[PDB]
């Protein structure tokens, strides 16, 4: 009911650059680039989504949803670039997705490591709630990597903002990943923050596994029938029943039943204080992750003088 005065910033194509593509397919092309706004001697490390008027309409929403959103676990929208092809311009989170993180730093994640993300999520996702936001596509997929210490939720493609009075949002015919979805989702295109809350205990179960697939080797159209009958994701091996009982209260059929993410929040913060109780990982006391100085973003943009880089986060209008 509240006025949206968020600002849309709209950037000029010459104050910044290209510099690699960091993914490509038919949604677009990101590209890793540096952003230097004319007379500021500051440089930003941004991702550039490049997107045919429906493809042009389907940017500017996405857009308008991540331009109303500030939270330091909701990624940052800079700016947008009238070309040709509209381009949006976002902050570079350089070590990429969660998903892959956790594949690719298997047995260098320790417990810690995994409540604290969990932690993070729940906090954007609340804030999202918050901003009477459903996400409608959260997964591992969509938790981008600032620092291994620092995730934040992306990818608004699905998102919608809950007009005014209303309780859910009814879908009608768009492709929707069926295994992240909630069950009430899945048979009535109906969505919540409560089914936010569903594809959150998929995300947690991605991350305790170190990115299994969901329902492995199962078409999607049996998925609806496997959840009716009352079956859900394994216990990972990692997990004591203290977490898996948090994930299955994500995934019960009463959606009002499953967990609030400001319970989310207070749950895996107890658990954070003492990891180890709760997640039983081989060798976790003696992990470490990177965590990078001037050195870190001249080898990351390609480029010596570095001097003047000023990450999204610190670069406030
Ligand atoms: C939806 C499909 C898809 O793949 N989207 C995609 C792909 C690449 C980047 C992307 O968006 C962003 N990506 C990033 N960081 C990032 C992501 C992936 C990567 N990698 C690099 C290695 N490999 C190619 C897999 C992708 C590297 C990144 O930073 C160096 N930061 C902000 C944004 Cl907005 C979205």
């Amino acid at each position: 009911e509240a006025p949206n005065q968020a600002l849309l910033r709209i950037l000029k194509e010459t104050e910044f650059k290209k510099i690699k593509v960091l993914g490509s397919g038919a949604f677009g092309t990101v590209y890793k680039g540096l952003w230097i706004p004319e007379g500021e001697k500051v440089k930003i490390p941004v991702a550039i989504k490049e997107l045919s008027p429906k493809a042009n309409k389907e940017i500017l929403d996405e857009a308008y949803v991540m331009a109303s959103v500030d939270n330091p676990h909701v990624c940052r929208l800079l700016g947008i670039c009238l070309t040709s092809t509209v381009q949006l311009i976002m902050q570079l989170m350089p070590f990429g997705s969660l998903l892959d993180y956790v594949r690719e730093h298997k047995d260098n994640i320790g417990s810690q490591y995994l409540l604290n993300w969990c932690v993070q999520i729940a906090k954007g996702m609340n804030y999202l709630e918050d901003r009477r936001l459903v996400h409608r596509d959260l997964a591992a997929r969509n938790v981008l990597v600032k620092t291994p210490q620092h995730v934040k939720i992306t990818d608004f493609g699905l998102a919608k903002l809950l007009g005014a009075a209303a309780a859910e949002y009814h879908a009608e015919g768009g492709k929707v990943p069926i295994k992240w979805m909630a069950l009430e989702s899945i048979l009535h295109r109906i969505y919540t923050h409560q089914s936010d809350v569903w594809s959150y205990g998929v995300t947690v179960w991605e991350l305790m596994t170190f990115g299994s697939k969901p329902y492995d080797g199962i078409p999607a159209s049996e998925i609806s029938s496997i959840l009716e009958k009352g079956e859900r994701l394994p216990q990972p091996p990692i997990c004591t029943i203290d977490v898996y009982m948090i994930m299955v209260k994500c995934w019960m059929i009463d959606a009002d039943s499953r967990p609030k993410f400001r319970e989310l929040i207070i749950e895996f913060s107890k658990m954070a204080r003492d990891p180890q109780r709760y997640l039983v990982i081989q060798g976790d006391e003696r992990m470490h992750l990177p965590s990078p100085d001037s050195n870190f973003y001249r080898a990351l943009m390609d480029e010596e003088d570095m001097d003047d880089v000023v990450d999204a986060d610190e670069y406030l209008i």
